[PDB]
């Protein structure tokens, strides 16, 4: 049995400083003021370097030797550009390199960018640049030779994994060119001809009988959150899904971030069987989100360990830690504790798909199921009830990764 970390979202504010003045403790809260800000961080802020440093720690407290780390990126506040310039974001990226190396010295990470982690944000090209070319230098001593060259293309790559895992591979995907708000990318049907090496990865990974995980930090789908709001442009979405339904029998999981929050998402296959699951991990950042309609969309920071059989790369369980903000910012250091742990959670034996498919059957039937599913959604910072309209956005989103069944499911 091995473990792995999944971490996301860590959105660093450089400028977060405790301040008597309430608009100037953060630059990533906006206008809205910031009362008794504390030193791990505040809800309306992204994340002071004291809570990024005292998750890394809480992650090698709890398991210090993984068997790697999946970090799908967004490592830079939510600020206008005009604040946040290339310098900065390289800058940024290079100093949670530096932590996660310093604190896991000898562990393999896989790395994927997110939508912040470039100047302008969300801009991300179909070809070479001074980000893909500055992070591959960051990041080279987790690429392989080839993985490194393909870094600097696209920031996309496949790497083996480490003994003892049998016969594992991780793909690390450059979603980002698929946002709907990337101009880069627009009129472009494979930028980056991903999709069509995405394929042929996968279908070398049959040939040779390995099985993949699959990160990235933009998932295909909707939001879980609100109504009607997907990342992808239609056409990206509707290529990903082909994909899975082609090369689901070799993808052992699927690993995304972008989100904030925890839920996950099921494919089926055009029979009704369930074929893949992919699970949306909480970001260590609280900061609340800015997205017209959500309310109060802050969450508690979070953490995530996998556990896998490293014959077969089954997943067998989850366990989601977290700080309680608010309990932290009175304390003199702040202590993670374990949020859930799946199997116990929805009473299923494991992380396979039929489990996560029995899972989404109680969430959508069981009062009391929902009512904790919701309650982890935040990362256990909202305790108030999930009424009938917020049942059918997560139901929905969980269950419709396509837009159009998507919609149908939403008339509920
Ligand atoms: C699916 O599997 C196939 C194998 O069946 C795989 O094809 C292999 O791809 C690799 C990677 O591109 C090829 O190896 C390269 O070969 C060329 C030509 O000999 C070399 O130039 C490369 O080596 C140099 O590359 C750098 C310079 O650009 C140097 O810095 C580096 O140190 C090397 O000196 C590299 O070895 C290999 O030839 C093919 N094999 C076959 C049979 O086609 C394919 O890539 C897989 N598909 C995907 C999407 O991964
Ligand atoms: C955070 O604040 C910086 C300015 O802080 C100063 O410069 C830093 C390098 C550091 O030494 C601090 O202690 C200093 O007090 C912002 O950077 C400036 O942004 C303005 C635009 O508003 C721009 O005109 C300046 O050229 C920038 N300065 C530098 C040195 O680049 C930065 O934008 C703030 N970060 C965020 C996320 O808002
Ligand atoms: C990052 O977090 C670590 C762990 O909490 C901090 O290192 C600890 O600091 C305390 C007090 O200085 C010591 O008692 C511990 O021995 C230190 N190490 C460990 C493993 O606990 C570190 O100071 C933090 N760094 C920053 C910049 O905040
Ligand atoms: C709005 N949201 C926070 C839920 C998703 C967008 O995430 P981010 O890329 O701005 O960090
Ligand atoms: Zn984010
Ligand atoms: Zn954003
Ligand atoms: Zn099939
Ligand atoms: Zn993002
Ligand atoms: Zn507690």
């Amino acid at each position: 049995l091995g473990r792995f970390w999944h971490i996301s979202d860590l959105h660093l504010d450089p400028n977060y400083t405790v301040s008597k003045d309430p608009l100037q403790v953060c630059p990533s809260a906006g206008s809205q003021p910031v009362l008794n800000a504390g030193p791990w961080g505040d809800y309306l802020c992204d994340s002071p370097w004291a809570l990024i440093n005292s998750s890394l720690y809480a992650m090698k407290e709890i398991e210090p030797k993984p068997d790697f780390i999946l970090w799908t990126g967004d490592d830079t506040p939510h600020v206008p550009n005009e604040s946040l310039g290339e310098a900065a974001v390289l800058a940024i990226v290079e100093r949670l390199t530096n932590l996660i190396k310093e604190v896991f010295p000898d562990t393999k990470v896989y790395a994927a960018l997110g939508n912040h982690d470039f100047h302008p944000k969300n801009q991300f090209p179909a070809q070479s640049n001074r980000i893909y070319n500055q992070v591959a230098e960051l990041w080279r001593p987790w690429l392989s030779n080839e993985s490194y060259a393909l870094f600097k293309r696209g920031a996309f790559y496949s790497e083996k994994l480490p003994g003892p895992s049998r016969a594992g591979r991780v793909v690390v995907l450059n979603t980002n060119l698929y946002y709907s708000n990337n101009e880069q990318t627009a009129g472009m049907a494979d930028p980056g001809e991903q999709f069509r090496w995405l394929g042929d990865v996968l279908s070398n990974a049959s040939r040779d009988g390995e099985m993949v995980y699959v990160i990235g930090h933009v998932p295909p789908g909707f939001f879980e959150k609100t109504q009607n709001k997907a990342w992808f442009r239609e056409s990206f979405n509707e290529e990903y899904l082909k994909v899975i339904q082609k090369h689901h029998r070799v993808i052992a999981g699927q690993f995304f971030g972008h989100h904030h929050t925890d839920s996950f998402r099921m494919f089926y296959d055009n029979t009704g069987a369930p074929i893949n699951v992919m699970f949306l991990t909480p970001g260590v950042t609280p900061w609340k989100t800015t997205l017209p309609g959500v309310v109060d969309g802050a969450n508690n920071p979070g953490i995530r360990i996998f556990e896998y059989d490293r014959a077969t790369l089954n997943l067998k369980d989850l366990v989601t830690y977290f700080l309680n903000l608010r309990q932290a910012n009175v304390q003199e250091t702040p202590r993670w504790e374990q949020e859930y742990r799946l199997t116990e959670a929805y009473q299923v034996p494991d992380a396979s798909v039929s489990s996560m498919h029995t899972a989404l059957t109680r969430i959508a039937s069981e009062p009391h199921i929902l009512q904790r599913y919701y309650v982890y959604n935040s990362v256990s910072y909202n305790h108030l009830t999930c009424e009938d309209s917020c049942r059918i956005e997560h139901v929905c989103a969980i269950q419709h990764v396509a837009f159009n069944t998507y919609a149908t499911c939403l008339h509920g």
